[PDB]
């Protein structure tokens, strides 16, 4: 039973060098706030109890079941699920006692996406590997990350990868932090361009005379089209607790503007049916509406240029597990 | 085989201290009435049979397979599925016999959502860990919960967490109760604002004269838009057996109001085609319809302020498993 | 190897008492004809070989791995998948040899839904636990069901639960039969109310004069709305091989009625464009159409009150596995 | 280690009798070309090494772990995934050495659907169980199929089941072939009836005069409705590599016909706006369009009655695994 | 423990011959950039330690558990998940020491799809099997691929399969490269034909006079139809980081063209309402719009004929794992 026990480095804790290869980051689900990735962990340590004389055994390296010798069990706190692609990994031990273990795992880990500037948003995703069964006085970690992502043509691109060992911890752990940027043009072309086109179409349709019967139907059909587009957007974009994306607010403002234009058109047409004052009011409202649309565009551009989110840290983030 | 047996505390049952860390609550599916969460359970007890003299073994703590020594098997009744993120957990035993076991598990547990006040609804979710293979006279539980949720920017926010050991039980168990509040603005902006806008647009379109050919098409297009919106809402909101959400009733009432307005407009236009009495009837109905819309808004606001649901407890809730 | 063998009761087969607790019935998928449930099975039998003298062993009860002593392996024929929430269950054995085993399992079992009277339909769901590896002369079952469902606020409510041991069987098995009733108002409000409203709107729009240009557009927009609603319904309702739901036939009849009204309106308007006879024909058709709509409503109400389905039993139902 | 080895029948290979019970065929996904089924395999063979004298052991039958004695491992080539509903099956051995093993498995197997005549299409689904670890000179199979399907009220009904052992094979295998017929009326009512109704409505709307302003809007609204219906159909029907369903071609032809009618109406109305020749051309085109619609209906009916698909066999079908 | 060790070929590394049978390629998800396949790997090597004299053991071949003798553990870097359809594979060893192992596995592997020419696009999918626990000086691979795909009637057809052992590698691995071509007509008929039909309909509707009230509604309804179609396309097509499909750009250009036509029509109609110059401007714009539509068609055809994508290789592709 002593073989299964963690090797004793002496007064200092045992040092395990971890090399992390990020094979891919495939699913990035903003709706579920989850990021899916594939990792290869190479864990290397020294176990002098496993060292053998080369004269007795000619082999320079052997393979042993992971349940025979001591292997540090790693658990990811943020991972919704972990799938280890090896049922029973085999640890490779050199003649000097160096033990190297290779683990391939696909993990769906929780990531806090800052979706305020969607679609051009940047987020930080953290994968914290914890050795729950061990203590900091017994185990120490050196984590190195190697960028080996096999796919680059995706909506989200990882552009910064790093590893850190947080100080003042009781449970030994290492955190791999990556930065995700969204470069997908699907959302923009899908929603923003049709929305701007519909808004400009409504602005130009405001030129139609009040007495024309084709103006009301035109405006209402545009309103229905924008209602469909807004429904698609809101069903597509996730809703945060504190910092919702600016796009939903922008589309809500545009929807209210289109509704206001349609209601004004219908009300003034009805009043005129019962240059009269409805026509002058319609012209004044058209000028005011064009000015307001331009002002709304400029104000939202300024907001997008200078918006900030002071999202309060979650209890897990503010007070992480296994510290002090 | 005696090692696998539960330790004997004597006349009193063995005491196990359970510390629960809620890492995240990620999926909250109202349609399926399920809540998905990640938990870390630290179970600590005393096993004097495992105590060893420090002189014989210099190690101050050892790690053993969970199938070697006695580990209490915990089963969650409400959990649709449980995924233990460790294939074979390792129990850490101190020199004095104290055994500590760390279990990381992702569970999809049944939660009874009170959806009457959707979207601003509060619900209670309970996770009941049961030691089915043991009896109350043999095992006792002390459950402590620590709020370590890593994500706060989600639709549902946990704002109250507690643990309890129900009295007069035959199967030892402990229940973790959490409170879920919905702070998502996606539903409101998606549905309520377009619905109110369409209702006000129909009210203002009632101003159009009966003889106008543009009024019927306007009202029917608005009716189609609200039909699409109502279909989206009803396909989005789940249906409870007894207390359905107030939103579906509100949207049904608004849909009936819009249908009544359209049918009145069409009928009176047809009668007029065959100040005449259809025009006076149209004006009277317009006044009555505006008054009725305002009254419906006020009555539903009052209902929302003072609605209650005396939802009868389920047989599992009224008569919980393993009691007396 | 004799311990793993089934205990010998003598000439009579061994008797196993099974207590079934239905924790929840969560997914009821009519489209897939599957019902998902969670069950707790307490299996109790007598094994005199495991009995021990209390003088030798002070323990009054012990726990053993399920692979050490004989445990009856239960297989569900109708279950699409079974998930046993315990990797290795532990059997509790008393000093007298009584063995009790607790198994928690989540099962997706096939259920034959009688969807003729959707949404107010009642169905029978059967879960047949079979001991395939054993014979009837060796194993006997006593099955008891306890209603411990934890959620009652769902679309489908279980209102009758029972257990039975079919006679003249070769493979020992026990069947848990439950009755599912649908109390969801989502389908009704979603589909029936808009359908009736659109039908009545078309009936009232038949009042519009033939020469009016607003009648054709009104009827066609209503037709498009009902086409969308009918598409939503047919994509929502499953299609049985023999007894399809009455709702799809009702909506098809209403869709044909609306198409007939629109085609008549367009044809007579075109003929009139080229009191004339088209107007008299339009009035006669309007009267006939109102009468036909009322007659269709009454006839379908009578059919719903007196419809029956003599659905032929499936080969598995007519000839169940392991009989004679 | 000799117990695990396959029993020696002598010069002839060992004979294993396989009885297959098809409990259900639940998912039949045309889009993924996969069919999901549940099977119970009873494998019986003779192992004289396991025979015991009744005098020494009074038991007439024993149960052994499947990893103790030789059990043929069966692999399905077409199965996307297999789920064995028993973690560790137990083999029942009689006193004479007869070994019977019961395996319950849910499999998602690839099936080549002939979707040319959708929805009234017939397909052949094959499940090939292979003993990869064994050779034909060592193992032989006798496969019998019993129709025990528990659900008959589904879209696809199995009406023919058979088993075969292909000749001239090196890897012992047996193939269960079943015939699937689609009896679902959901697709027909959902798509064909609305399509025919819209086509006839457009034909009747061709009666409207060219100078009428209501004709263009009518035709365009019908065109939009048929566009929505065609989009729903094409997103519903899968696309084969060589033999696509006739329904998509039929709906494409109808969509082109409706577009041609709308374009002709708009062009001639515009030319007339600038009995004149546009009116005579419109009447001639109306007659030609009615004749063409009738001819298209008759030609497609004849094609449906006499269409054939000589789909080239896949490399796996033409050259099956483990032959010669 | 020496049996589990890799056999020693001497100075040269041990040679393992791998035969790969591709049973099927079923899911090809462009949105997730993943390809799902089923493979059968036959791994053959020589282990003289397992050779036995035929005089002692009459058997010419034996079967052993994969955990008894040395079996090379293969890991796929690009595979999102791997499902080995055998819980415990059995290795067949001949009398001369030749060991053959058959592994059936269903894998979802990452594939970089070149979607620039969608739907008629060709892509390369690579499956890299790595022996992480071994070194190149100890293990060598010979990989052979056999095309045994059981389904050919799918959207994506594999038309080229090959195997390669990359040179200058430290971790022994072999790569199976296949070529995927899309032959599905679902996308074309679904989107391109309706888009071209709507564009030509708008072009022909430009013939309508400016003063006509039916022109604006016609153009706006066509615009709404194309908006729905464009939304369906963009929600259907995935978005790459660098080389988006040409279809989304084409549909965006067509949508902008339709919006420009509608805005011009509405603006000039409004100006005319307030041969006049609006009519001459409308005719000139109609000619310019027809010319521009034809020019856009020709330019996009030329682009499609001569477009190229120099997609930069991903860090995993440029620097593959286990080299030098
Ligand atoms: C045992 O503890 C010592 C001290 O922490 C470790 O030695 C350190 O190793 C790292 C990198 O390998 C160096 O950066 C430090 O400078 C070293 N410190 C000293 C005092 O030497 C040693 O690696 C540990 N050995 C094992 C097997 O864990
Ligand atoms: C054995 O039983 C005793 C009595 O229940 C336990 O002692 C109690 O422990 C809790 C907290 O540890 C205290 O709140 C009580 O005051 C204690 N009661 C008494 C009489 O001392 C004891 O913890 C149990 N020991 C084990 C190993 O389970
Ligand atoms: C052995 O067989 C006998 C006879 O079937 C079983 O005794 C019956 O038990 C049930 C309920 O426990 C009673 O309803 C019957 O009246 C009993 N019949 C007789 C003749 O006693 C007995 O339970 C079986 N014992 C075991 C361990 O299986
Ligand atoms: C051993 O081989 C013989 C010959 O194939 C098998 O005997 C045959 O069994 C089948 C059905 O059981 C009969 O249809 C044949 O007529 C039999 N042939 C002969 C020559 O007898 C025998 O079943 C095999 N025994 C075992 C244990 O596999
Ligand atoms: C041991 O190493 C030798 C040399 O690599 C292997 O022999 C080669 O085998 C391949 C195909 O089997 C031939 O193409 C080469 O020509 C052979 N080279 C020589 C020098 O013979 C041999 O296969 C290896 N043996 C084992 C068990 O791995
Ligand atoms: C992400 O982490 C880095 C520190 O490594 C920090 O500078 C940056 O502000 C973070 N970005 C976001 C969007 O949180
Ligand atoms: C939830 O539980 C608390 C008791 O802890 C209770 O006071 C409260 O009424 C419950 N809330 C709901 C919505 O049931
Ligand atoms: C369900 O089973 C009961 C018998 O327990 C039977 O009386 C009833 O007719 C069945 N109901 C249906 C809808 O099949
Ligand atoms: C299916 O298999 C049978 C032979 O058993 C064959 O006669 C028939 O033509 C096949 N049907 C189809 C649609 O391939
Ligand atoms: C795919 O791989 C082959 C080499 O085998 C190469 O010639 C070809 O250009 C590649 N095709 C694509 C689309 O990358």
């Amino acid at each position: 039973q002593e073989s299964i026990q963690i090797p004793n480095n002496g007064s200092a804790p045992l040092l395990v060098d971890v090399r992390v290869f990020v094979s891919n980051v495939f699913n990035v689900d903003i709706l579920r706030y989850t990021m899916s990735s594939m990792l290869l962990l190479r864990l290397s340590w020294l176990d002098t109890r496993l060292a053998w004389n080369t004269s007795a055994h000619p082999r320079h390296a052997i393979t042993l079941p992971w349940e025979s010798l001591w292997t540090p069990r790693l658990t990811i706190l943020e991972a919704l699920w972990v799938d280890w692609r090896d049922q029973s990994p085999q640890a490779r031990v050199d003649q000097d006692g160096h033990v190297k273990l290779n683990l391939a795992l696909a993990t769906e880990t929780n990531c806090n996406f800052e979706l305020l500037h969607f679609p051009r948003d940047h987020s930080n995703c953290s994968l914290s590997f914890y050795a729950l069964s061990n203590t900091a006085m017994e185990l120490e970690f050196q984590a190195h990350v190697v960028n080996e992502i096999v796919s680059v043509k995706r909506e989200y691109v990882v552009y910064d990868l790093k590893t850190q060992v947080p100080p003042q911890q009781l449970v030994p752990c290492f955190q791999v932090t990556l930065r995700l940027k969204n470069t997908a043009l699907k959302s923009i072309i899908a929603l923003l361009v049709p929305a701007e086109a519909l808004l400009l179409a409504d602005v130009c349709g405001g030129l139609l005379p009040l007495r024309a019967i084709e103006r009301i139907g035109y405006k209402v059909t545009l309103l229905l089209s924008y209602l469909v587009l807004h429904s698609s957007l809101v069903q597509a974009l996730p809703s945060s607790s504190s910092c919702n994306p600016l796009l939903i607010y922008y589309f809500t403002i545009l929807l209210l503007l289109l509704f206001l234009s349609t209601i004004e058109t219908v009300l003034l047409a009805g009043l005129l049916a019962r240059r009269s004052w409805p026509e002058t009011a319609d012209r004044i409202f058209f000028l005011v509406y064009v000015v307001g649309v331009l002002c709304t565009q400029f104000v939202f551009a300024g907001i997008w240029m200078w918006a900030a989110c002071k999202s309060d840290a979650a209890p897990g983030e503010a007070a992480p597990h296994g510290r002090r």
